[PDB]
């Protein structure tokens, strides 16, 4: 697939079809780099992000690096749980114009945590339509974080697990203090009831995979 980078390669999109790409950030901790990946959505009405970056100085870059390619501005964007790689870049996104989407719950946490709010306008199940491009947002239940929610493509049977999700490179669940590893299994199978039918799964680290990411996370978790 078509692989396109920043100058410095810490901002990479791939393409999944010919209006999905995934983005992947490379944020830097105590000399390790850490990826983190999100999507692009390229619809008539402008670009819409699942998710924005572990800060705002990878955030802006992103935005522009899109908004040239594509010829269009970044409208809207969906954030899934209230950590730093989710959520760091939202200064950018407010004072830029741009709608940021999220679970009431999500808002609050980032309040709590002195994050600016998103807009805690999604409910358990919402389904936006950003020109032709549909979005539906699912809340599943706590796993990794108490507020994670996945973002369902249907014209693509894409999922979004995000940070619910480990990829096939993850060889246990990561930083566990946000989260809730019983209910993380009921979680993932209340994904795997709704979407019986997938075509790609974007984990939010590593790289892209099929269901069977679901099922070792579940894995994971035993
Ligand atoms: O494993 C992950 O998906 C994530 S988001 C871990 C994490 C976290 F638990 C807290 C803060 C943060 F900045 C993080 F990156
Ligand atoms: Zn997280
Ligand atoms: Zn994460």
């Amino acid at each position: 697939k078509t692989v396109i980078k920043n100058e410095t390669g810490t901002i990479s999109i791939s393409q999944l079809n010919k209006n999905v790409w995934v983005h992947t950030e490379l944020g830097s901790f105590n000399g390790e780099a850490v990826p983190s990946n999100g999507l692009v959505l390229n619809t008539s009405k402008g670009l819409v992000l699942v998710d924005s970056s572990w800060d705002d100085k990878l955030t802006k870059e992103l935005i522009e690096m899109v908004e040239k390619k594509f010829q269009k501005r970044v409208t809207d964007v969906i954030i899934t749980h209230a950590h730093a790689d989710r959520i760091g870049g939202i200064k950018t996104l407010k004072e830029r114009g741009i709608k940021a989407h999220s679970t009431a719950l999500t808002a609050e946490l980032a309040k709590k945590n002195g994050y600016e709010e998103p807009l805690g306008d999604l409910q358990t199940v919402t389904n936006l339509k950003f020109g032709n491009m549909k979005v539906e947002t699912f809340y599943p239940g706590k796993g990794h974080t108490e507020d994670n929610i996945v973002v369902w493509l249907p014209q693509y049977n894409i999922l979004v697990g995000g940070c619910l999700v480990k990829s096939t490179s993850a060889k246990d669940l990561g930083n566990v203090a946000d989260a809730y590893v019983n209910e993380w299994s009921t979680s993932i199978e209340n994904v795997l009831k709704r979407y019986r039918n997938i075509n790609a799964v974007v984990p939010g680290h590593g790289e892209v995979g099929d269901k069977g990411l679901l099922l070792h996370t579940l894995d994971l978790l035993k």
